[PDB]
């Protein structure tokens, strides 16, 4: 048979497509003048599956849709305090009011605003790294999340550079107030060039997977952002993402976003889904219409929706066998908190207060540390009661 | 063995419970003189566990803890619609700003602010309710999801009726709006009533597991809100349950929660548990002062963080198992998106396109509509291929 989801997002791009509200980009000409015509869906799934339709694979320049890379970026780079000095963590506008930078604080209020991503990017590679190196670092990041090594339209670029006052603003601005060390040209330049790099709604559905699975890439399984650091990004891009319009998103869509004017929307939602959507035409707040509208979808008729309570739970326990004088456990899925104090409950099930129980990993996917030192405490105390523990872990998670 | 949870947690209120800063609620006598040596903590699962430690059992009144349970009341008497026309969604600060009511809405900006949680209260049975029915709704809607019929501490009540001013000029101004219909003085009496309402530890974490998972209570299993109204109420309680503070909160903390000026703090991570911790000092922005730090270490000890995804995945799938002309394919955990979409995956990774499949549920816990869907076309699909599906469902789930 084939897969239906790739037929759902069909049906999507047919429906919501039969209209195109709003304008594109005016502010510039490559983005005035882009095709309208053209909308793509994609979702990305934690084991590595790919599901799209419409124009998934049309290449945009990913503009703001940056800035949760470019932080993820800097918090690797620099640590969590260095970043915390220059980037704080509240919600707020886009439009820019000094006050925010008279605050004890000395810093722009979030890393999704464009004062906020000024910042981010003169924190990229460390106090003495060059223009290119952190512009080159930007692109690393978001080329190692896709998957690929992407390219800056520089047609967009030059186009940017030439009516970038408003950054320029941002930039002289954090500069009195000591956030940016660098030439206020220098930073303004290297975040416009940023923005400027070629993406397709399937690298954001990729990109946006990685996030939402703590870090690690669902094509590849292998880790690129530890895990405190992905929790920051989608927490930030929950609380900042889709501006002060952010509590009637969270609680209408809930999937953490962020939208740039070129059409693109990009969505992780933890442990589930990583999306991407395209579509060149802006509602009224210049986010994309049709992709904010396609997001509503998804979290409507799938119940993707950061408060709808997905979790292994006590699956984690596959099955208990009491065969005669010893218990057998195995185990399965991705135990983390939730699985493990299932499993502990298990243990706790039995009284041992039996001779030997034998803990089967066979089945089990990962553990975290949270999960690693609970079992492990669930054995001491078995063995505490006299019981023998044998722990039959085949490729040694433990 | 002894489950570790719960040793865990008294160990907390040993180190935790070590110093106690900040003060009670001076603005009434019976807060102000509580007894400030009390410290509980309390989490429950899903799946019907609690445990606690320390002063877990202590009752007191619930306060701005009870600000989503009336709301997802109201919800339920008087559908969205005409809920929303008088509660927002925006987060925001507890200082009062004419302004907000000024807009074209005319409505406070959301349920967990005072004035949010007047016009809630207004609206809890119907259009003609009297203040004693309006009140027993706010104290069934907690009753019901504790598990236990729930009693008003007169005491408080009084003490705050007579200090009862910031509310009553709340109140009023609304109703100059027309967000309030009856008088000021009702609607402030049933509100702080239902403020005055007696709960422990124990009570708010059974209380918020409800909500953490979806409105099912935890130890009977029965459904007391259907879904959608769990999850924005969750919702509301993320982005504003601590206010502007919401941002840094869902950062540093992620966990949906509510503080009241008695020292408890109701917290609901959904999918996974409902926290209750109880300690009468607030800090300086008036939550509980351990209780917040209690909270803030659950989170990093454990990973019970929002932006943490936890999910059944493709262990949906217990087992596939080729006999030889036919196919046998077992299913378990809660099945949702996530789990569906990887049974969908199951079903297309076979050559459909083998001469019967055989769907196994027994070892599935529950499936939503949305699982139940995808699932119901994945075998329409499957037959279509000329393929014979036989869905082996004791207890008819699908």
């Amino acid at each position: 048979m084939r897969h239906p989801i790739p037929d759902y997002l069909a049906s999507l791009v047919t429906e919501l497509g039969a209209v195109n509200p709003g304008e594109t980009a005016q502010y510039i000409p490559v983005l005035a003048e882009a095709d309208p015509d053209r909308f793509g869906i994609a979702l990305a799934t934690p084991t590595g599956r790919l599901h799209c339709a419409g124009d998934a694979d049309v290449e945009f320049t990913i503009q703001s849709a940056s800035k949760p890379f470019t932080y993820a970026a800097a918090l690797v780079d620099r640590g969590f305090a260095a970043v915390d000095r220059q980037v704080g963590l509240n919600p707020s506008g886009e439009a820019f009011n000094e006050l925010s930078l008279e605050a004890e604080s000395h810093r722009p209020d979030n890393a999704m605003i464009n004062a906020g991503a000024l910042a981010v990017h003169q924190l990229l590679v460390g106090p003495e790294a060059s223009r290119k190196e952190r512009l080159d670092r930007a692109v690393e990041i978001m080329s190692l999340l896709a998957g690929r090594r992407l390219s800056v339209d520089w047609e967009t670029y030059e186009s940017e550079m030439a009516v970038s006052d408003r950054n320029l603003s941002l930039a002289h601005m954090l500069r009195s107030y000591g956030v940016l060390q660098d030439s206020a040209e220098e930073i303004v330049a290297g975040y416009v060039a940023q923005c400027a790099v070629l993406v397709t709604v399937k690298d954001l559905a990729v990109m946006g997977a990685c996030l939402a699975t703590g870090g690690i890439h669902p094509m590849t399984g292998e880790r690129m952002l530890p895990s405190i650091v992905a929790r920051r990004v989608v927490s930030v891009m929950t609380s900042s993402g889709m501006y002060d319009a952010a509590g009637q998103w969270l609680a209408d869509v809930g999937i953490p976003a962020k939208s740039g004017v070129a059409g693109g929307v990009l969505g992780a939602l933890p442990g589930r889904v990583g999306i991407g959507v395209f579509s060149p035409r802006l509602d009224e707040v210049g986010n994309s219409a049709r992709g904010v509208l396609a997001c509503r979808r998804l979290s409507e008729d799938f119940r993707l929706h950061l408060m709808d309570g997905d979790s292994l739970g006590g699956t984690a326990v596959r099955f208990v066998e009491r065969e005669g004088d010893r218990v057998f456990l195995h185990l399965q899925g991705v135990i983390r908190f939730g699985g493990a104090e299932a499993v502990l409950d298990a243990l706790t099930d039995l009284r041992t207060g039996i001779r030997t129980v034998v803990l089967n990993l066979a089945r089990v996917d990962r553990i975290d540390d949270v999960g690693r030192r609970l079992i492990a405490e669930g054995v001491r105390r078995l063995q505490a009661d006299g019981v023998r523990v044998e722990v039959e872990d085949p490729e040694r998670i433990l």
